[PDB]
C-alpha cells in the first residue's frame, strides 16, 4: 500500500552528544507531509495516511511527458506548501530509478542539494511543472550554526526543525534518529545561547 512510507520525527527531548559533529539540521515549512512519486508520466502526492492527494504534471524525471522512461521512477519526501504552491523537498528515497533507502541522510541530502538544481524549470511553474519544488537547506548543528538559522529569513512560514543524524538511512516510521523540536524551543531544550526575533520568539 501506499501508507507508512514516510520516516517520522520525534520530539528531541534528549540532547545527542555528538550533535555538533553528527547531527545536521533542516527547517521545515508550515504545509502539509507529502509521499511524492514520479513514474513514467506523471507525478502523485500521497498524504502520510496513504491516499492520494493529487495527480498532476512535474519536470521530475519520474512522471511527465517529455521526460519520462522504464524504471525512471523518482521517490521524494516533501511537504506541501499552499500559499507557495510548491513542494518543499526534504528528502529523496529514489532518483531515476536509484533507490537510495539505504544510503546515510547527509549522502541523500547532499544529493538532492545538486541534483534538483539540474532539473530545467522545476523551481519554477509551468505549464508541464504546475507546482514548483524546491530543495529544503539542511546546516550543521554547532551552537554557531544553529544561531545562524535561528537568525535567517525563510521564503516560507517556518513550522520548525528537523535534526538528522548524519549516518541513519531511510526508513518508514517514527524513529529515534530524527529529530523535531519549535524553533522557539531549542534554548531550553539544547541549552544554548539564540539571536532574539520571530523565530526564537516563545509563545506567552
Ligand atoms: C510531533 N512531531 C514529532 C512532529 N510534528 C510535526 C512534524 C514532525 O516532523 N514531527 N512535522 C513535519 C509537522 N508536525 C506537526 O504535525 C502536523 C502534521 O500536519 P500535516 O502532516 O501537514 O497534515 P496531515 O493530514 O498528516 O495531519 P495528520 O492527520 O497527521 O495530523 C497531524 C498530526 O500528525 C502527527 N505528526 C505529524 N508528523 C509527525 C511526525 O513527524 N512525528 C510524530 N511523532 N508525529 C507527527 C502529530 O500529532 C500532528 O499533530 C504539522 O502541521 C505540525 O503541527
Amino acid at each position: 500500500h501506499y501508507a507508512n512510507q514516510l520516516m517520522l520525527s520525534e520530539w528531541l527531548i534528549d540532547v545527542p552528544s555528538d550533535l555538533g559533529q553528527e547531527w545536521i539540521v533542516v527547517v521545515c515549512p508550515v504545509g502539509k507531509r507529502a509521499l511524492i512519486v514520479a513514474s513514467r508520466g506523471s507525478t502523485s502526492a500521497y498524504t502520510k495516511s496513504g491516499y492520494c492527494v493529487n495527480r498532476f504534471s512535474s519536470l521530475l524525471p519520474g512522471g511527465n511527458r517529455r521526460n519520462s522512461t522504464a524504471k525512471d521512477y523518482t521517490i521524494l519526501d516533501c511537504i506541501y506548501n499552499e500559499v507557495n504552491q510548491t513542494y518543499y523537498v526534504l528528502d529523496v528515497m529514489c532518483w531515476r530509478g536509484h533507490p537510495f533507502y539505504d544510503c546515510q541522510t547527509d549522502f541523500r541530502f547532499y544529493w538532492m542539494h545538486s541534483k534538483l538544481p539540474e532539473e530545467e524549470g522545476l523551481g519554477e511553474k509551468t505549464k508541464l511543472n504546475p507546482f514548483k519544488f524546491v530543495g529544503l537547506k539542511n546546516f550543521p548543528c554547532t551552537p554557531e550554526s544553529l544561531c545562524d538559522v535561528l537568525s535567517m529569513d525563510f521564503p516560507f512560514e517556518v513550522d520548525g526543525l528537523l535534526f538528522y543524524h548524519k549516518q541513519t538511512h531511510y526508513s518508514p516510521g517514527s524513529t529515534p534518529l530524527v529529530g523535531w523540536l519549535r524553533p522557539y524551543m531549542v534554548s531550553d531544550v539544547l541549552g544554548v545561547a539564540v539571536p532574539a526575533g520571530p523565530l526564537t520568539t516563545k509563545p506567552d
